[PDB]
């Protein structure tokens, strides 16, 4: 659950550092 709240863009899920995800917005949660 390690993924602080950072608001970077995303184009896949991998693309986000640590334990985040790409969410819908494009950004990695």
């Amino acid at each position: 659950r390690v993924c602080p709240r950072i608001l970077m863009e995303c184009k896949k899920d991998s693309d986000c550092l640590a334990e985040c995800v790409c969410l819908e917005h494009g950004y990695c949660g």
